[PDB]
């Protein structure tokens, strides 16, 4: 399949090289997985969601993404013109209030509810969760990130947007989970992109064109913006049949670009998210 005029990241995603437009990826789009985006929510009514999108579990008052940042994110896992999977499943944990804050323990039973919580879905081809979110190191949100993912769950996380070593940081210093930094559609490492020894891969983080409330869509920036694109890339390659859950961030940095972004501190992984998609 070939989406013209696609979203510079997705684009990239599906590309040996930068600076294109069309997205290509395998028509079965990642149906028959579920993707969990746990965060400030999901507007599922919007019309880019196409009813696979639903909210559930929040630990507020509301379910309802009353911030946006979560929509995004979603958007970019799955929304039908700024997704990556554009056929799977979406299911809204809201850990993190309007404000897009969220107390760690929240987020750790956030955490530990997709964990158990995938047993009440229908997810044939694998389960993903993408997490943009962390603070400061945490053993407990790091043990919290090493459950889902022991569970059978593909965790994506951000590395962080503090131009640092993530390994100060949680969930990104999870050596168990699949730590992503963010780069821009010339290649270079975004400029507040975290890195380090606990990155396994990057994705497209700067100038991101998703969903938001009000049934809008903007270009915002963060490895919060990369991390989805991950996440929806293992969906995609779990329907594949390429992948699993446990195995899906190696396979994914077994597959990617090599050598090819700038600025990458030495010690730090030089490999972007790519489909390896042959039209
Ligand atoms: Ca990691």
């Amino acid at each position: 399949a070939a989406q013209t005029n696609a979203p510079w990241g997705l684009a990239r995603i599906s590309s040996t090289s930068p600076g294109t437009s069309t997205y290509y990826y395998d028509e079965s789009a990642g149906q028959g997985s579920c993707v969990y985006v746990i965060d400030t929510g999901i507007e599922a009514s919007h019309p880019e969601f196409e009813g696979r999108a639903q909210m559930v579990k929040t630990y507020y008052y509301s379910s309802r993404d009353g911030n946006g940042h979560g929509t995004h994110c979603a958007g970019t896992v799955g929304s039908r013109t700024y997704g990556v999977a554009k056929k799977t499943q979406l299911f809204g944990v809201k850990v993190l209030d309007d404000n897009g804050s969220g107390q760690y323990s929240t987020i750790i039973a956030g955490m530990d509810f997709v964990a158990s919580d995938k047993n009440n879905r229908n997810c044939p081809k694998g389960v993903v969760a993408s997490l943009s979110l962390g603070g400061g190191y945490s053993s407990s949100v790091n043990s919290a990130a090493a459950r889902l993912q022991s569970s059978g769950v593909m965790v994506a996380v951000a590395a962080g947007n503090n131009n640092a070593d993530a390994r100060n940081y949680s969930p990104a210093s999870e050596p168990s989970v699949c730590t992503v930094g963010a780069s821009d559609r010339y290649d270079r490492r975004s400029s507040f992109s975290n890195y380090g020894s606990v990155l396994d891969i990057f994705g497209p983080g700067t100038s991101i064109l998703s969903t938001w409330i009000g049934g809008s869509t903007r270009s915002i920036s963060g490895t919060s913006m990369a991390t989805p694109h991950v996440a929806g890339l293992a969906a995609y390659l779990m329907t594949l049949g390429k992948t699993t859950a446990a195995s899906a961030c190696r396979y994914i940095a077994d597959t990617a670009n090599k050598g090819d972004l700038s600025n990458i501190p030495f010690g730090t992984v030089n490999l972007l998210a790519y489909n390896n998609y042959q039209a």
